C-alpha cells in the first residue's frame, strides 16, 4: 500500500502554505487547498511575461490532452483561472497518482498574476465540486486513495515553521492524547462539520457549521460573533488598507474556541495576532467576517492550533491539540 509524507511551508506571516509536487518530471511549488478541487498550475500556454518567478508545465512534453475539455475556476476573494486539461505522472510526498487530471492555466487573474509564491493549487475537497468541463475530474487524492493504506489524509500547518501532510496514514507524535471524529457533510463539496458552542474569549454562544479550509488563511465567522470577540480587545478598529480589524501589536488576545463532539478546539490568543498590518504600527486579527455567508470558514489560523484527519471513511474530520 501507499503512504507519504509532503513537507509544507508558510510564506510571509503564514499567508499560504506551499508543498513542492512533480509532475511529468518537474516539480512546482503548490498551493494545497481542501476547499476546492482542482489541479491547476502555471503552464507553457500563459503569456511569457506571466511565466516569470514559476516553475511552470510543459504539456508538450508529458501530457496527454483530454479533447474538448476545460476547466474555470472563482475563489472566494474573487480570484480566478482558467484553461484546458491534460493527464500525466503527479508526485505528492513520494505517492504517484498517474493519470491525474492536471489543468494547465491559459488565463490567471491579477492577484495570481502577483504571487510568485506559488505555481497553482492542488485541490483536497470533494471531487463532486472540480470545475473541468464537460466532465468533472478527480483530484489527487481521489485518484490514489483506494491505493493507500488509509483513505484519508492529515495536516499540521505551523507558525513560522514547516508542517505536513500526511497521506495514507495518521502520525501520533503531531498532536497530544487522542483524536475527537465528527461527522463531514459533504453535499455542498466541502469538509464541513457541525460546532455545537463556541467561546470568544469572556463570552460564548451557539453553535454553527463550517468547513476545514487550509486555502483560507484566516479564521472567518459571522459579523456578531466577530464584534463580541473584538468588543474584548482594547483598541481595536476596522482598518480597511489592512483587511479588518486592526490593534496593537503588544495586546493580551483572548483566547477562541468550538465545540465539536465533545472536544473543545482553542486557538490561543498568541495565534490569533496574525502579523503586522501592512502601512503602519498595527497588527491583523486572525479572527474577520464571512462576508455575511451563513456558515464559518476554519482556515490557517485555526489549523495551526490542531492536528486535523480527513477521512474519506464516513466521511468524518479527526481532531487534536497540536504537538
Ligand atoms: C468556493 O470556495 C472557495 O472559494 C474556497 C472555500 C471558501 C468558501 C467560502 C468562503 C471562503 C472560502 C473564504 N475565503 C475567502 O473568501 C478568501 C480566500 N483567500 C485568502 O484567504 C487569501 N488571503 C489573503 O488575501 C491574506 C489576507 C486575508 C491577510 C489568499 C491569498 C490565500 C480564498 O478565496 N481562498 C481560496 C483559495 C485561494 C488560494 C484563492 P479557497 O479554495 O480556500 O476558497
Ligand atoms: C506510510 O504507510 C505505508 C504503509 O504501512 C508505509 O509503507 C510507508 O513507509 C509509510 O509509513
Ligand atoms: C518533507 O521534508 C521534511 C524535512 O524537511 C520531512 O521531515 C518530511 O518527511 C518531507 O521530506
Amino acid at each position: 500500500a501507499a503512504s507519504g509524507v509532503a513537507t509544507n511551508t508558510p510564506t510571509a506571516n503564514d499567508e499560504e502554505y506551499i508543498t513542492p509536487v512533480t509532475i511529468g518530471g518537474t516539480t512546482l511549488n503548490l498551493n494545497f487547498d481542501t476547499g476546492s478541487a482542482d489541479l491547476w498550475v502555471f503552464s507553457t500556454e500563459l503569456p511569457a511575461s506571466q511565466q516569470s518567478g514559476h516553475s511552470v508545465y510543459n504539456p508538450s512534453a508529458t501530457g496527454k490532452e483530454l479533447s474538448g475539455y476545460t476547466w474555470s475556476i472563482s475563489y472566494g476573494d474573487g480570484s480566478s483561472a482558467s484553461g484546458n486539461v491534460f493527464t500525466d505522472s503527479v508526485t505528492v510526498g513520494g505517492v504517484t497518482a498517474h493519470g491525474q487530471a492536471v489543468q494547465a492555466a491559459q488565463q490567471i487573474s491579477a492577484q495570481f498574476q502577483q504571487d510568485t509564491n506559488n505555481d497553482g493549487l492542488l485541490g483536497l475537497a470533494f471531487s463532486s465540486i472540480n470545475t473541468v468541463q464537460p466532465q468533472s475530474q478527480t483530484t489527487f487524492f481521489d485518484t490514489v486513495k483506494s491505493s493507500l493504506a488509509q483513505p484519508l489524509f492529515a495536516v499540521a500547518l505551523k507558525h513560522q515553521q514547516p508542517g505536513v501532510y500526511d497521506f495514507g496514514f495518521i502520525d501520533s507524535s503531531k498532536y497530544t492524547g487522542s483524536l475527537t471524529y465528527t461527522g463531514v457533510d459533504n453535499s455542498q463539496g466541502f469538509w464541513s462539520f457541525n460546532v455545537d458552542s463556541y467561546t470568544a474569549g469572556s463570552q460564548s454562544g451557539d453553535g454553527f457549521s463550517g468547513i476545514a479550509d487550509t486555502g483560507t488563511t484566516l479564521l472567518l465567522l459571522d459579523d456578531s460573533v466577530v464584534s463580541q470577540y473584538y468588543s474584548q480587545v482594547s483598541g481595536a478598529q476596522q482598518d480597511s488598507n489592512a483587511g479588518g480589524y486592526v490593534f496593537d501589536c503588544s495586546t493580551n488576545l483572548p483566547d477562541f474556541s468550538v465545540s465539536i463532539s465533545g472536544y473543545t478546539a482553542t486557538v490561543p490568543g498568541s495565534l490569533i495576532n496574525y502579523g503586522p498590518s501592512g502601512d503602519g504600527s498595527t497588527c491583523l486579527g486572525g479572527i474577520q467576517s464571512n462576508s455575511g455567508i451563513g456558515f464559518s470558514i476554519f482556515g490557517d489560523i485555526f489549523l495551526k492550533s490542531q492536528y486535523v484527519v480527513f477521512d474519506s471513511d464516513g466521511p468524518q474530520l479527526g481532531f487534536a491539540p497540536q504537538a
